[PDB]
């Protein structure tokens, strides 16, 4: 019993608003053709450096600080990939049938065939980013999700198994459904009915299992490119995908 | 604007009860011990033959007929996985620390290491077996959720891009919606407040989530015992499997 469990829904968003990290830029050569190794470059390379922000905003949520220290590392390291896509498909928002990587990586899904098995997921990022489009999603309900993520994705499949164990677990739900209070709030906030508020929650929800699954396939994409000496060696980066040890 | 669309909460719900498929058995051998193929066996077989049924269940399922074949086809094969596993975990609710695949075979972690990389995956559907029962799980949510992932789980990645295909991605959704509408309705049938129907309807869906990331997982084993010469041939099995066409 902390912090979060008491903000009123609004601070819980503001927090949350303010808590977000900065847009980044990518060094970008327009110069020269990306090849499925050019590409992947700036794109393992945006995903790094977004990374070390990630961290920082990690810290920023409510009641992650009041876990265990390993269990944030664990959280963090079970959700990544769907942070960054999530944050990605809200960058391209606007923008239909492009993926604003960042302000200046502008991507199609033709690019999207220079590197390979690429083009898949790709697509399954754009009609992401579309789903919310044509929900009209809400920065203050990204926000929600965005920190929903961290919050689910790995909390079930934990690093204990003891007393302290079912009390994170028991921590991490009751921040969630806080959260849902608030979105649910947000929603009342625009004019919702009670029908639609529930709706609602459902669709945003139900799209998290898409990234959970676009997520994992992802990571799967990513190793291979690896197994391909095509990844440039990110410290950070390498960090993450290794914490799936997956094959 | 068919069957579904109107059906009343509990009609939606019987239906859906009604609807439900046989609880197979298993020619389990306890004669003989398990090996990194025996069990692998009975429980491939034992998936192969449920698959049979999951696709007459789909069909009973309300609007999943009004889609288009080929796009039932995409759904059912896209979520099936998952479907296995949502019915595992509901059938090991009861048991903890067991996952009563059938009434006859009945494994704990243990066996799960009898064959290699099965183990993680085991604890996953263990913890989601838990958290269910944690949560007083409902047998009239379970058959929510169960369709629920048929129509989620591969809507946003269907097989179309058209007309014909924004038409399908609107119907599903509808359906969804109503399928929302009965479950916030099966928890005001047992009196919760507003705000626990909300927390509890998220409560669920992002377990879904983790459901999306365990058939995940599953698949990637599965297609490794398959790269291993120990998966039996199963004609409908690897037509599942194959429909994702993963690495
Ligand atoms: C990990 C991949 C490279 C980095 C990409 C990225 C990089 C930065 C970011 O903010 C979002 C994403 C989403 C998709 C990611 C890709 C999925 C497949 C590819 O291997
Ligand atoms: C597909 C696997 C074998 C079949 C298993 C099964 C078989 C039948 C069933 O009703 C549920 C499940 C859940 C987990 C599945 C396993 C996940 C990994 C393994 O390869």
């Amino acid at each position: 019993n902390s912090l979060a469990l008491s903000l009123t829904a609004d601070q819980m968003v503001s927090a949350l608003l303010d808590a977000e990290p900065p847009i980044l830029y990518s060094e970008y050569d327009p110069t020269r053709p990306f090849s499925e190794a050019s590409m992947m470059g700036l794109l393992t390379n945006l995903a790094d450096r977004e990374l070390v922000h990630m961290i920082n905003w990690a810290k920023r949520v409510p009641g992650f600080v009041d876990l265990t220290l390993h269990d944030q590392v664990h959280l963090l390291e079970c959700a990544w990939l769907e942070i960054l896509m999530i944050g990605l498909v809200w960058r391209s928002m606007e923008h239909p049938g492009k993926l604003l990587f960042a302000p200046n990586l502008l991507l199609d899904r033709n690019q999207g065939k220079c590197v390979e098995g690429m083009v898949e997921i790709f697509d399954m990022l754009l009609a992401t980013s579309s789903r919310f489009r044509m929900m009209n999603l809400q920065g203050e309900e990204f926000v929600c999700l965005k920190s929903i993520i961290l919050l689910n994705s790995g909390v079930y499949t934990f690093l204990s198994s003891t007393l302290k164990s079912l009390e994170e677990k028991d921590h991490i739900h009751r921040v969630l459904d806080k959260i849902t209070d608030t979105l649910i709030h947000l929603m009342a906030k625009a004019g919702l009915t009670l029908q639609q508020q529930h709706q609602r929650l459902a669709q945003l929800l139900l799209i998290l299992s898409h990234i959970r699954h676009m997520s994992n396939k992802g990571m799967e994409h990513l190793y291979s490119m690896k197994c391909k000496n095509v990844v440039p060696l990110y410290d950070l980066l390498l960090e993450m995908l290794d914490a799936h040890r997956l094959h």
